[PDB]
Order: C-alpha cells, then structure tokens, then sequence
C-alpha cells in the first residue's frame, strides 16, 4: 500500500528476465537522447523477438564482417542497431541496501525500479511513465575525447526488505559498432554479480489474490 515500490506476490515463480527485441528504425541514434522514445516510445516499435529465462544478461559484441549474432538463444540478431528490453522482478533475500549498475553503457540504456515506473505489479505490460524524471539511471555514450569505451558507470542502490518483489525496466540502444551492455547486482555485503540467479524472477498470469500493492 504505502511502499511504492514494492510488490506482495504469492505465486509459483521462474527464473529470469523477460527479453524483447524491438524492430530498429533508421535515426534512432537520434531518439537516444528523446525522453518519450526511452520511457515508453519504443514500445511501439514492432517486437521482433520474445524470450524468458535470462539470468545473466550482460553483453559484449563488436564483431565486424559479421553483422548478426546469437543473443540470448535468439539467432540471427543484428547487433549492431538493436533495441533491447528486460523486464523482471527483483527479490530481496535480506533487508538492506542492493545494488543495479550499468557500466561502460555503448550506446545507451535506461533503468526503472519499481512498481510505479517499472511496470504494473500484477501486470507486466502495463507500463507508464509520468514524467521525464522517472528513471532511476540513465546513461549514453559521448565521445569524450579519443577512447573508444564509455568510461562512465551508473549505480542505483535502494534499501529493499527480504521477501519483497521489486518490478525492474531496462531499455538498451546499440547504434552501431561496439554494443556493450553490463547490467549488474550488488548484495548488501558489496559483492557484485554478473549473474542474477535467484534474485530475478517471472511469474504467469497474476489474479487479485496473488498479487498485491
Ligand atoms: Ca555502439
Ligand atoms: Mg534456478
Ligand atoms: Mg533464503
């Protein structure tokens, strides 16, 4: 009711982040910077691809002579213009201060947290935003000079309560050449995981009494 950002589930649950791949469009480079196109304009591009089960999703491709990849068991994937969304729920284990981070971002990415930016509790396709600040980090590679790596690292930290649910929102933009996109955790204790295993989940279809806000 009052936590605003936390979810009561009591449902049978699965492994992963939900994974959708978004169909590019010439100039999309341009909406990386457009606070509509990375709240919620792009979920009107058409979904080319749909996968479950991502646990450890982080990304490191440049590949050139090569313009496809496998990603996510998800053949033939242009890596080079890709617009990428993960969807999850997050779960404490422990009460204390958790971690999200995205580092040396190539082009770009976003991150919400929690129920009223994420997604809907008890339905993970409803997504709105209400303003342009709703984001909890928000990251683009600049040329900052001669390096060809984004040397910038975001991290977002929350105290969350054991056994809570937290809806997670991740939107990645490759424009071209290198795609680099690490998305990580951190536990209380500061250990960092590339792997999201057992703190990541999906569930099916949610009735009123499974679920609540
Ligand atoms: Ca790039
Ligand atoms: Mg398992
Ligand atoms: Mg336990």
């Amino acid at each position: 009711s009052d936590s605003a950002y936390a979810c009561d589930i009591d449902a049978t649950r699965y492994d992963g982040f939900n994974a959708t791949i978004y169909e590019f469009q010439p100039g999309d480079g341009r909406l990386t910077r457009d606070p509509v196109f990375m709240s919620t304009g792009y979920l009107n591009r058409t979904q080319l691809h749909s996968i479950t089960g991502v646990t450890d999703p982080g990304f490191s491709i440049y590949t050139p002579g090569v313009p496809t990849t496998t990603l996510y068991g998800i053949p033939n994937v242009n890596w080079e213009n890709l617009l990428l969304e993960l969807k999850g729920y997050f779960r404490a284990e422990v009460s204390g201060d958790y971690g999200l981070s995205l580092r040396n971002i190539d082009d770009s990415a976003i991150l919400f947290f929690g129920k009223e930016t994420a997604f809907q509790c008890c339905n993970e396709n409803s997504i709105s935003n209400e303003a342009s600040t709703d984001y909890s980090l928000f990251t683009i590679f600049r040329q900052e000079g001669d390096e060809t790596t984004n040397l910038d690292s975001f991290t977002y930290t929350q105290y969350l309560e054991a056994g809570k649910y937290y809806p997670v929102r991740t939107f990645f933009v490759n424009i071209e050449r290198h795609a680099v996109f690490n998305f990580t955790m951190t536990l209380p204790d500061g250990t960092e995981l590339t792997d999201f295993h057992n703190y990541i989940y999906q569930f099916g279809a949610l009735d009123e009494e499974q679920c609540q806000a």
